[PDB]
């Protein structure tokens, strides 16, 4: 199945493969398997585009390899293809790691082929290339850089299985992801987890409910906080290759400016009867958001009170709680200074009353939600 | 009407079609049609600049067309053409959507064709061009790189629909259309909407009035802030194909930073008399604003006073308003801490008093309007 | 007067013109009219620098035009030059929208000639050059990249008028201008305006006075905030043709981190005797700078006072005042969050007292005078 | 063992070494001793990549030396090579400072060296390179320019001692060091220091236990907030060479936004009676963080109190504590402005109780622990 | 002593002279002499380098002379040289603005000069070298491009004059020098002013004490706050020709993010008896530093008190202090959002009490002192 390639030209960032030069240097140095050269036409806007293309002959599927000392960083590949048979045929592009999510590339017809790599740790990219498909362009290029973003349409095909891994500096993303899906069993799911985003902090991305027997089309937009010290970000399909339950998918990720989602003075209340309770008043871990705490403030404290502390953490980072207000120690409410960021759940412990005689204290709470999932440290 | 073209030449981002090796590649990659190369002679200053470029002949239009990987970004396109007819030549812009709206270039005359194009998900590049147009320049540049921005004249000429599409990363912009119109008709129109921005948010563009049979001229001017989500704007002109008000305008934009437009105290009373009263105080939904609240204080709360809670929203992203101050829970002001953002809309809603007795409070609020229309969440 | 010229090649960003190469691609795009190639020498730190350059010869003006699409942006052209003719020469710059300004070159010797060009909506770069001028090099660079700014040194010749325009993006900036002048009359100029600095906002450029038949030198430095909507800047000398004042005068502008010139504390008292007043407070209007206000109080309120408003507004944007602290309904001073930002102009609005027992109120105010001019809105 | 070589040639940023022209400059610029051109294979992905590449043949080491003029910057180097021995050989890559850290380059086997070098003050580049090694790549490339990182796979071979500096402009970094131990002695350390990361400020890299003959895994990760006036960072391994404890490691350094750790309320009661007591209430020096201060108050205060002062400073500028607050002379709480930036350690300075009448005072502190140790000054 | 030189050829970023290219480039265009070419030998780790570089022959020196129209900034400039005669050399770089200070370059070395050139304003690169230098490299690079910084070694001579110039942009700046001296006098030196760093704002470089016939080293450190109005910066030795102790010094300049040097509670008292005093409380004008004021009160306030003002400002600016806060017309205390930026001096005007019953006052200040002097403006 492997065969031997000669690589000896320095690799290009862009290639047309219909110049002469190109296709010289591209069969010496990342090209893998023979290539027939042909004139290739297609339509558009009604006109006829005619070039000279290499095209991959029966037999073995071709193959590109790129293992060269590119400039290090995360690239969208883009492969200009026409497809010449008169059947589909399938194309499985890297991600960095997948190896199970195709591309359905129609009879007689140009197709884009998108792809990412990053290019860290020596990396290697590997495409196979099925007999009948003639290649037109490679294309690489860096993303975030001039203010580009990754826009892959919805052409993903996954049946429960497959992996996108990328590298992101520093920064707040969001990631959208446009799908479709068939459901071909008669089971109803309900908080259908399709799959999942994570750093080193994960992401689950669920669908409310997926009828029996139907289909449907949605949106994923879920958003990280990338602080930088873990930037290798991963998403994986994980509903189960046999489920039955096709879904096609595309893919953006795009870097957003700060987005406080909303707003909000949320009260509540904790009944003490002698022993310590521990409340939750918020937890957001694994929603691609996090909060900001501007104000806190506790009525209904008496000296029966013995224990009120509000607690934050960011559960992604550690799971104890720290104190960030003391409303005993410190007084029944927050001064004007006191501001809690990059914390993602809050509770409240408090302590007192007796088993024949309650106290009733109430908590308010002035926080915002913001965009972006806080990462591990 | 579809003409066959060879592609085979890699695509330059500039070509100056009076060199031979440009002119070579242009035909060999994105020009559809024949040429004759001529000499052309216009004015610059009183000096007469001679120049032998293609020209179009008579028959079919010529078309340029491109679906090359370009790299990926919003290109401004401009086509610097000369009209070697003694009559006028429209020509229709490509500005991703449009099909309809038209440039006018008169007979025997240099002009400068503006067009935008964003290169994402494989869109294609394409406009015709009529026979007698010489052209002598192509260029391909990216916008919003090292602080350009998007700045073509009144010259775009709309008779009642059209469309212009673009990509803009995260930022807040200005988009500024000056236009010129003549209401050929005798029907003076009020509150004319002349056309829509929009983001997946929308931004009616507004003349008070258009005076029967009358010309005149202004300037649009309106702000979107781009959280980077949601990226691609649109701008469509809604008054109708057949009213008979043929408008020209330019189109210019531009990142700003942020705008303080105004900033205010205002007071508004309401009075309780045993139902539940929801008041908007202030709503900037769709005019290219949005708001920043700083304080808020409420007078005349008694015991008769049951609900008084100051809720806010961002409509653009949520129809459900949240609470973000409660004056009886929290206290009649707002502490130093409280600073509500990204929201456009405000509301109070009070319940209290009887149908005997009301009871009045006033609210004082101090806010900030900000430019940028908000985006859809 | 006019000349037919060649222009089929391509334009270049930097020629030296001593290098056949650059020379013939410069007579064939950008240079009308015809030259002789002469051995220029001069001297460079007591050595003798030669080359071959291109000199214009006797008869009319050479030019150099420029309309090809170069990159959008705003650039600083330098031109290289030899004035060979033992007598001295003038060149007028373009600078966009100069047609009276000069420069006076010396006899035999070397020149740097400066000039502006904003590559927007088809702008034409345009220059006229006299017999006997070596051209040596002609440079276009683009100017806030990387740092860089405008600085042309005390070489700008005017009698009374002149334009400078060009493109700023967004961003805060110093124009500083050296100036020497020489009255010629025996007229002392009290408030002499020199000039404007304009966007579509005005700041003139005032001397204190200029005594009778006398020379003086000193430097106008003012600041424009550019939000982003409002780009293009315009420089006019307005002192008059005729007057009988050559000044020579420099131009720096460059881009500058915010400035606070001083933060005040002021006080102002107002009597109030039964009619409404309107107090000025400050008005930094077309001073190259604006105010951010931090706290106020008012001081002597009683029941007989019925009105006290504080209100400011950006007078480039608005010349209606809008209320942000109403002390009668808000209370006697501004809460921690009150913070009023992007306005130059203050004024307090009150009414009370009576024609037999008048009222005076003192208030206090903190406020930042910040560098830059507010654009109009 | 110094041999002569001919450096005559620009050094490039990138060389293929199986192209002519990149060993033709290759050898005649920075390359020392012999080569022999070899065919060399190895699989990627099971297919045989096959290029001619110069072997350093059986006698001394070769060497690559770079003292030219490159661009001034920290570099990351990469060196792709080849194992042609049927032996394990190892490399000593330079990392500015190091000459006793090796890589382990099995038989028979592709492999990736990675590098640093700091281009300043003419800092020249050396390496060693062993009979028998395949040279295909070497890549200079700037680190830290378009969001990149330094990301060195774990392959960094210690047994006690070694050095890596590097040069970091403004910014906050994280560095991550992934690590393996394998401890070959009887003996059981606690608090084992691997090492340290300095300025000219140190952090120690501890290890809880490391269990007698075990052998284990885990990461180093610590912050340095580089101001800019100290950007030379070096890394020690401080073990001792002798121990009988190897460790293999990785390293990546990358910028972050801010970090924050956590936010907390804590609590410190302090007894006087009669004499002055300072007591630490904080000390986060050589952590990798530092602190900022928010709000303070102290409850207990008499006139039996003479002293109570928070006094805190950054330890790696000056030993000297100063007060930040003082709660006799400004009153027990901090006011809403009181912000306390830029230090990494705390303490109370109190006096007052007597012998035979102690007084108890309790300070509250609200304070956030951010990521980044201070620099010196 | 001047030459004639041919200068046809277009200037070069980069020269390798041991290219016949590079070379033959080099002397048309900025190279002023003859050169005789030589073979040049020379250590690297003990390795030995041979290449074929131009060495200036005896006679006259030679010099390198750039008035090109090179890309506009701020350079550093690295000419590798080798020195092959047996006895020392000395160079004097351009530094803009020198003509004292020298390198020295020992016998048989390679070495490597460092000089600043800043391309403005038709400036004009200078430099001579002597006899027996070979030239290897030539490298004009800008700083301040992609986080690089000036750093030159301690290799600098100075007797007692000299100066280098250099314009920076908007940003605050670390100006560090490394220095050794010889005290050959027995002459004890008490505040030795080596130099002083300005802008149009001056610091002065200032030792302490400079034993007898002592020999030391050190490192001077300070900060300049460019707002980008002033960006030229002077450094000028001042000590004098002829003092007998010379310095050896190296030079670092390099951007900073914000630097709180410290923040610090502070007390004063003042006593009032009849007549106004004006206290100082802090000036760092000079300092290489500046304040921030966040928080003021005065105790002791009695109607005994007419005047108590606090005043700052900007000594670089104005000598004309501002009242920043009134305690009597104010209140006692500073309001949250008093906040004081950008000032250097603080001073208290207070007047009250009498000759024959005084009150005393004491003023409590909280502030930082913030890296970076300030500019003039
Ligand atoms: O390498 P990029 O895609 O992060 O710029
Ligand atoms: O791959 P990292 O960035 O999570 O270490
Ligand atoms: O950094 P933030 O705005 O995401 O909290
Ligand atoms: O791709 P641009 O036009 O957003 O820079
Ligand atoms: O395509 P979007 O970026 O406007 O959702
Ligand atoms: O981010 P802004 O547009 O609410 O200031
Ligand atoms: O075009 P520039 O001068 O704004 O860079
Ligand atoms: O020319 P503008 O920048 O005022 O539209
Ligand atoms: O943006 P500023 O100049 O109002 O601070
Ligand atoms: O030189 P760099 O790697 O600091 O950008
Ligand atoms: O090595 P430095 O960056 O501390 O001077
Ligand atoms: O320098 P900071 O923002 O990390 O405290
Ligand atoms: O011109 P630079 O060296 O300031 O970037
Ligand atoms: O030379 P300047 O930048 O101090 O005006
Ligand atoms: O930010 P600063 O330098 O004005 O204190």
């Amino acid at each position: 199945l492997g065969q031997s390639f000669p690589a000896n030209a320095k690799v290009k960032y862009y290639y047309k493969l219909s110049e002469k030069q190109d296709l010289d240097a591209f069969v010496n140095s990342i090209f893998v398997g023979s290539y027939k050269l042909k004139q290739i036409s297609y339509l558009l806007y009604g006109n006829t585009k005619i070039v000279s293309a290499p095209v991959v002959p029966l037999g073995p599927n071709a193959s590109i390899i790129i293992d060269d000392e590119l400039q290090e960083g995360l690239y969208l590949i883009r492969i200009k293809v026409y497809n010449t048979n008169s059947f589909s045929v399938t194309v499985t592009p890297f991600f960095n790691n997948n190896n199970t999510m195709t591309y359905s590339i129609g009879a007689n017809s140009e197709f884009e082929i998108y792809d990412i790599f990053t290019k860290e740790q020596g990396n290697i990219y590997y495409i196979q290339l099925p007999p009948g498909l003639a290649i037109l362009e490679f294309s690489l290029e860096r993303v975030f850089e001039k203010g580009n973003r990754i826009n892959i349409p919805k052409i993903i095909h996954t049946s429960g299985n497959g992996y996108i891994s990328f590298r992101l500096r520093k920064g707040t993303y969001a990631i959208k992801m446009p799908y479709s899906y068939n459901n071909t069993t008669s089971t109803t799911f309900t908080n259908f987890q399709f799959g999942t985003i994570s750093t080193s902090a994960t992401i689950p991305l669920v669908i409310s409910s997926i009828p029996a027997n139907g289909s449907g089309s949605g949106t994923f937009l879920v958003y990280l906080k990338i602080t930088g010290d873990y930037e290798d970000v991963k998403f994986s399909v994980t509903y189960g290759g046999g489920l039955g339950v096709p879904f096609t998918f595309g893919l953006e990720v795009e870097e957003i400016n700060e987005l406080v989602e909303n707003t909000n003075f949320v009260t509540q209340s904790v009944t003490l009867s002698g022993s310590q309770v521990t409340q939750s008043i918020l937890n957001v871990q694994g929603s691609g958001s996090h909060l900001r705490l501007k104000y806190a403030s506790v009525s209904g404290l008496t000296t029966a009170v013995t224990q009120c502390q509000l607690q934050a953490t960011n559960l992604n980072r550690s799971t104890t709680y720290s104190t960030v207000w003391d409303f005993i120690a410190g007084g029944s409410s927050t001064p004007p200074s006191w501001d809690i960021r990059e914390i993602n759940s809050i509770q409240l412990v408090a302590n007192g009353g007796s088993s024949t005689s309650s106290v009733t204290i109430t908590l308010i709470l002035v926080y915002e939600q913001i965009a972006g999932e806080l990462s591990h440290h």
